[PDB]
């Protein structure tokens, strides 16, 4: 059952990067 | 040990979610 | 490999709690 808890954190891991770069994004829009 | 993390993770997918939702309200905003 | 999974899900928890306050913080300034 590794293997399924290690996609799952590559998902999430995507999600947190993909999340930064939006909280950086939005910073420099207001 | 295998149920902790699942119960770790499964809250880091709803947290995930939650935050994603935030964004996209602020991106709307924006 | 289990501790690297155990050690990579405390890891994103506090990024989402990290996250959860950059969040906050956008979601005053619109
Ligand atoms: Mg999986
Ligand atoms: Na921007
Ligand atoms: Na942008
Ligand atoms: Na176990
Ligand atoms: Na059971
Ligand atoms: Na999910
Ligand atoms: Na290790």
């Amino acid at each position: 059952r590794m293997k399924q808890l290690e996609d799952k954190v590559e998902e999430l891991l995507s999600k947190a990067y993909h999340l930064e770069n939006e909280v950086a994004r939005l910073k420099k829009l207001v």
